[PDB]
């Protein structure tokens, strides 16, 4: 579990979105596993606007932060799940690192701010849904 809070927005994994998130929907994309909903309170996360390929993520299943090198956002095949059929997930970045299903929502950050959130994993890999292209999150 986990979310990004920036301005009047809440960014979460689309497969973990709540009834409240869907009742206050701003935008959602199944191909990215992202959903953004509106909030009454003000968010203070800084979103990174960069092409960094190194950063640090939070891994809830270990209660620890890990440094990682990660790939550029791209279309990566993801096996079928209870939430989606087998498909290519777009805007996804992979890294070598520990992850378990409950790790989704953990933030990945570089020196510039929030890069994205854990969205996939398995076999010593961890996948992050990128958020750096969503320029509208700031205004
Ligand atoms: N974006 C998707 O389509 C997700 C939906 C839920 C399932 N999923 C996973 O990758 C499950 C998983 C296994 C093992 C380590 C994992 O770390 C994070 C997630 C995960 C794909
Ligand atoms: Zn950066």
């Amino acid at each position: 579990s986990g979310a990004i809070y920036v301005g009047n927005y809440r960014v979460v994994n689309r497969h973990l979105a709540t009834h409240n998130d869907w009742a206050n929907l701003v935008w959602e994309d199944s191909s990215r596993d992202l959903l953004v909903s509106s909030t009454t309170a003000q968010g203070c996360d800084t979103i990174a606007r960069c092409d960094c390929q190194t950063g640090v993520y939070y891994c809830s299943s270990r209660r620890k932060h890990y440094p990682v090198s990660f790939s550029k956002p791209s279309l990566i095949f993801v096996e079928a799940s209870e939430y989606y059929p087998a498909r290519y997930q777009s805007h996804l970045m992979l890294a070598v690192g520990h992850s378990e299903p409950g790790d989704c929502g953990g933030i990945l950050r570089c020196q510039h701010g929030v890069v994205g959130i854990v969205s996939t994993g398995g076999n010593g890999l961890v996948g992050f849904a990128d958020v750096r292209d969503l320029l509208w999150l700031d205004e």
